DNA sequence: GCCTTGCCGGGTAA
DNA sequence: CGCGCCGGAACTTAC
DNA sequence: GTTCCGGCGCG
DNA sequence: CCGGCAAGGC
């Protein structure tokens, strides 16, 4: 109950700013990975990796938090194919998010896709399906928005929640 | 004259 | 033999 | 954000 | 993602 909804906002994390990772390597070998990247050094590690490391020991998972830095980012990676596939089986049942699950989730995308100067409340990605699915848990939450194609060069959607409901959608959602 | 929201280009944080 | 956890990091582009 | 590399470890 | 701009509704 409540490991569902640090792991709806963990998969909001994941789904905006990282992946799901199933490799194959030279020869066979084999990698699963869950990965969240950001640049704030201290938002990965402060917040990011104990909410992750609660999960992780709730669902036992024996792997390790570990933490890359490259030049451009940090990132945040778990190898383990039972939190893999754990993602993997909840991402399959977005729809099915209540209330709970549907709110963090919101937030874990907003916290990576949206609009961070709040002067618009926006948030992009190529994953128009997604976004729709957001669209409808924000109606029935009573935030209105649209969607609609912003950068052609590269197909990325945006949704925009409309500012006559800013205040009910930053309470609601983001606090 | 003001507010909201679609348009679109730059480049950094994915 | 086939496969799953570490530790980087070069590489491209979707935010 | 994605996928290479070489490492170690399991039965 | 950010952020200037302008079409358009009030
Ligand atoms: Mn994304
Ligand atoms: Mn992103
Ligand atoms: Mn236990
Ligand atoms: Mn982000």
């Amino acid at each position: 109950e409540n490991v569902s909804g640090i792991s709806a906002y963990l998969l909001g994390l994941i789904i905006g700013d990282g992946g799901l990772y199933k490799l194959k390597y030279k020869g066979n070998r084999s990698e699963y990975r869950v990965v969240i990247t950001q640049k704030s050094e201290n938002l990965i590690k402060q917040h990011i990796a104990p909410l992750m490391q609660f999960l992780i020991d709730e669902l036992n998972v024996k792997s390790k938090i570990q933490i890359v830095k490259g030049d451009t980012r940090y990132e945040l990676r778990v190898s383990s194919k039972k939190l893999y596939y754990y993602f993997a089986n909840m991402l399959e049942r977005i729809r099915l998010f209540n209330m709970r699950e549907q709110i963090a989730f919101i937030k874990g995308l907003y916290v990576a896709e949206g609009d961070k100067t709040l002067k618009r409340l926006r948030i992009w990605n190529k994953n128009k399906a997604l976004l729709e699915i957001v669209s409808r848990w924000l109606n029935n939450l009573g935030v209105r928005n649209t969607i609609h194609l912003d950068d052609h060069r590269h197909g990325v959607y945006v949704l925009n929640i409309s500012l006559r409901d800013r205040i009910k959608f930053v309470h609601t959602i983001l606090s």
